[PDB]
């Protein structure tokens, strides 16, 4: 009686579990005391998790906040859902009970699923509660009964949603052809262990556990306790047998303050992968010194695409270089550069917004159509066709070679990279007119604040 | 310095043309003297235009009509406009100088082909004019220059423009990218309804995407197509005689193009013995017309296609043997896996009761993008799923009505908005009940043309 997604159907359940058919007993995961997980024993975890949450007669499009870090038993709970059609909204446990509210006010989910473990409390009676941990899921309080009108699951059905509310509605079809795109340009091999720093509700872990599990690798989940400590850090990475770390630039700021030295012993290391912002070219010149047999990718895009670009950083970088390149689209991804008029930028070095066409197109933002016709848009060279892109509110230039270069947020604009070109200066950032800086007001600092997702937290600093 | 789709992104060049890298002396085209194309002649065919087309300096999204009907050379015309990013609007050699000019206007093509001794003439100086054969691609006049803007080509970029007219006289171009019409090529070669030692005899008109269906299945799958002339189908001795020279295995068309065959050769049909297949599609099968044909051909299966050009199609279901004789109407099954069907009642609400008629809203991995130049029509079509309308997900609206069976079968069951005709003003019924057949190029009940009397 529960609808579950075919083979041949464009779905995470199939795309990330391959591997459990060709390769049951390699490695999917590695955690901590190191033990791994087969293929096989993940696959088992999330039919039982799919069997458990079928009893509940949720139909296709019925939504499920999972509220867990980058887990095996979080990884194949969003697979059961997956599987059933049900979009999974993923949500880190370190978030305020104020803005978990405020996406179960607009979510409206049929069922909140947290770890055995874990320590949410006062989730409203409107929604259903249960828990889930190797020996399964287990229901609290019942999600009220409905009948089912979805006959068969389809590529086009949302897999997740991320809240910030903004909530970016993601298919099935759009986030498996990202996946493709990223395996085909062959980034990773199975024999690799993939180190993951990423909360669950950033799509950047959702790309990293894709990228693994979809290549028939490991995934190396980094607690967020290990990574605060710079040796901790290190001595994970190290005992886990990392040989990529992905994470926004500012999981390597304490690493390269206090441990230089035992950072450049990371041997297995083969590779670094970033995004989200900015790698400040100090720091970043930094850690290709000490990891000079790493390969260091800058990778760009936004949750609506998941992903856009990944351009692998000069070896070593020009020391006068004042801007990294976010390089060429995927293959099957492509960008126009227009003006204020939506007219095409044919002059190199001219800033332009990026207008992306894409196969890995969220479906819409949740409960928001207005917001949706403002960034999901009329392709300006195709105007006719109906034809849709992403009008991605970021600036970007060409350089001679047709290479884009990220030039900020076109809302932004009403300093930061001239004053990194200053002696002892490792990052900066300039806000409305105040400058930050780590060694009209400028005010130096030990470490900038962070979101939740590891950017830097501008409201953060507005507010001193 | 033209750009080409690359091997990875979904598109119609890579799609029909693997068979050539897996088995290049394979026969993808049976034509009449009873003569083979290889699927390596054909791709070497395709290149060559390409590199012709690419000497144009169209930009992908640049549009080119292709005035021809099924032939090796204008499947290699559409792959090579494919392969280029280059959007093809498939028009019939037999389509009026006022539709085509109507066609031209919205459109507004870079380029006009057609066939090397195709007649038509006096098509306008905006746009550029070539003519294809076997020789190549030679261009009358050449169009516009330009600035090429697009870098890369993508799956969602537009495959090809089918051109109708709407319920109102308004010119109506279903938008439908590389992406959408390969991933319906996969679900029907994933059901697996023919094989590479099938023949696909195709009656379809270029300009229906009927005939893009049967290419598509038939050169994805690495069998052989048989193109039927449109003269040789009129004359129903010459149709007998073309589908016993080629060794037709599989036979599509709509459903008259039985009506005269059954008429005229009943006995010469019954000769086939290597006809495994028949598919049609794009109306009602008279019941008395189609157990005549089975009764006939015994040993061969036929297929009901339900769909529309807004999803190219839809379902697929094996028409019992034998029909039983107190059959109402005809199943349209279950919609291909990938495809789901809602049946939604006045007021967008599921109708769960067996029997009852909704409208269909389809989702689907085919769906077109929209339609040419009417972004209002497009989202009375293309519409926020009635049971998830906040999330942005969209459905087909698809202006049928159907209803299901005790196993969840669907029936057709006619047009929301609507032989027997009921011409209006109560609307008189009349038939061909107070008082008591013309086809439309794409071989259809010309209904329009019988509500003149
Ligand atoms: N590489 C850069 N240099 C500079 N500015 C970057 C870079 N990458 C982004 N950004 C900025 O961050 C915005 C986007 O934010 S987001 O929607 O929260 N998503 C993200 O951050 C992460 C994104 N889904 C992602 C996840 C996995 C892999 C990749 Br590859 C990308 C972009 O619009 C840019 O403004
Ligand atoms: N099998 C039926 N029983 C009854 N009524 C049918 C059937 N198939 C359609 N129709 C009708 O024709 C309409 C659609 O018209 S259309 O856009 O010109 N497309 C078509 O005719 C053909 C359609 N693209 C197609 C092409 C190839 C294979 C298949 Br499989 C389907 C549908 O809305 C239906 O009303
Ligand atoms: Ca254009
Ligand atoms: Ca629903």
């Amino acid at each position: 009686r529960a609808a579950r997604a075919r083979e041949s159907v464009d779905n995470l359940y199939w795309f990330m579990l391959a591997a459990a058919n060709s390769a049951p007993d390699t490695p999917a995961f590695v955690t901590r005391g190191v033990r791994t997980l087969s293929y096989r024993e993940l696959r088992t975890r999330v039919d039982d998790f799919a069997a458990a949450l079928a009893e509940l007669g949720l139909d296709v499009d019925d939504r499920v906040v999972l509220e867990a870090n980058v887990t095996p038993d979080a990884v194949a709970m969003l697979l059961a859902c997956s599987l059933l059609g049900l979009p999974f909204i993923p949500v880190s446990p370190e978030t305020p009970s104020g803005r978990l509210r405020s996406i179960l006010d607009t979510a409206e989910p049929a069922l909140f699923a947290q770890a055995e473990d874990g320590g949410r409390a006062d989730v409203p009676a409107t929604v259903g509660t249960a828990r889930f941990g190797a020996g399964g899921l287990r229901v609290e309080r019942a999600p009220r009964a409905r009948v089912r009108h979805r006959r068969e699951i389809v590529g086009t059905d949302t897999a997740y949603i991320i809240f910030t509310p903004k909530g970016v509605v993601m298919s099935h079809r759009s986030v498996v052809s990202l996946y493709r795109a990223i395996l085909e340009q062959g980034l990773i091999t199975p024999e690799d262990r993939i180190a993951t720093t990423s909360p669950l509700q950033f799509d950047f872990a959702l790309f990293d556990i894709g990228l693994a599990l979809g290549t028939g690798a490991a995934l190396v989940p980094v607690p967020r306790e290990e990574l605060n400590w710079p040796r901790r850090f290190l001595a994970f990475l190290g005992d886990t047998g990392a040989t990529q770390v992905h994470g926004v630039p500012s999981i390597w700021r304490p690493v390269l303050r206090h441990e230089p030295e035992l950072l450049a012993g990371l041997d297995r290391v083969r590779g670094i992968l970033f995004t989200g912002e900015d790698f400040p070219l100090p720091e970043l010149r930094h850690l290709q010194g000490l990891l000079p047999h790493a390969r260091i990718v800058n990778g760009y895009g936004a949750t609506e695409s998941m992903a856009c670009s990944f351009t692998e950083v000069p070896r070593p970088i020009p020391s006068d270089l004042e801007r990294l390149s976010i390089g060429f689209p995927l293959p099957g991804f492509d960008v126009s550069l227009l003006d204020e008029h939506g007219r095409p930028v044919e002059e190199i070095g001219v800033a332009g917004q990026i207008h992306l066409r894409a196969p890995s197109m969220f479906s819409g933002y949740w409960d928001d159509p207005e917001a949706t016709a403002r960034v999901l848009v009329s392709d300006p060279l195709d105007p006719r066709s109906g034809r849709t892109v992403l009008r991605s509110g970021d600036l970007a230039y060409r350089g001679e070679d047709g290479e884009l270069y990220f030039a900020g947020r076109v809302d932004a604009q009403v300093v930061e990279r001239r004053l990194l070109e200053f002696p002892g200066i490792s990052a900066a950032v300039a806000l409305l007119l105040h400058a930050f800086v780590v060694v009209a007001n400028i005010v130096a600092v030990d470490d900038i604040p962070l979101t939740v997702n590891g950017k830097v937290d501008r409201a953060d600093l507005a507010t001193r």
